[PDB]
């Protein structure tokens, strides 16, 4: 069973960050943790260390105060691998 929370994110932002609360804990210090270039063009990625059965709530930003926050609701990610593209989350890698 999956542990870490791994996220692929479709963006053209050069300095994308993920700001998050893991398992309802503290929010990261703004602007959060950078995502890194992925193996897929147009996607960056990050793996957030977590235990089995974890979930985090997240808002993305461009490292200079522009946001992607799911209509103000934030995005929910669970343990395992998911891809966020254009506001929609699916399991696994870029389609
Ligand atoms: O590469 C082809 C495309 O390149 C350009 O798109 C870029 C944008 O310039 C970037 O700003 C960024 O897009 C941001 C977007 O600016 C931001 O609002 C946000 O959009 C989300 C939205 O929050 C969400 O609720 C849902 O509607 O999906 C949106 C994305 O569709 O997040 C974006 C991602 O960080 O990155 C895109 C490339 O991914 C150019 O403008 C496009 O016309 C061109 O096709
Ligand atoms: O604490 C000792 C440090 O003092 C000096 O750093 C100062 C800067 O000179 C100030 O400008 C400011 O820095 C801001 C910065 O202006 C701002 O752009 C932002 O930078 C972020 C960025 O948004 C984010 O996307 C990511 O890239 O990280 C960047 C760095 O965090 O935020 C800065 C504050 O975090 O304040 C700092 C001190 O806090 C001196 O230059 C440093 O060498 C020294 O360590
Ligand atoms: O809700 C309106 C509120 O928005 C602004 O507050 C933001 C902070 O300025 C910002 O730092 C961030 O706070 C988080 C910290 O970064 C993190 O270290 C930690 O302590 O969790 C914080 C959130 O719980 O986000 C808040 C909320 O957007 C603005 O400054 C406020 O005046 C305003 O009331």
């Amino acid at each position: 069973d999956a542990t870490d929370i791994t996220i692929y994110y479709k963006t053209g932002w050069t300095h994308p960050h993920i700001h998050y609360s893991l398992n309802q804990g503290a929010w990261t210090t703004l602007p959060g943790v950078p995502l890194t270039k992925s193996e897929y063009e147009g996607y960056v990625k990050v793996t957030i260390e977590a235990e089995e059965g974890s979930q985090l709530r997240a808002a993305f930003n461009n490292g200079s105060g522009q946001w992607d926050n799911n209509q103000g609701r934030d995005y929910d990610f669970s343990s395992g691998v998911h891809t966020l593209a254009d506001g929609r989350i699916l399991s696994g890698t870029p389609k």
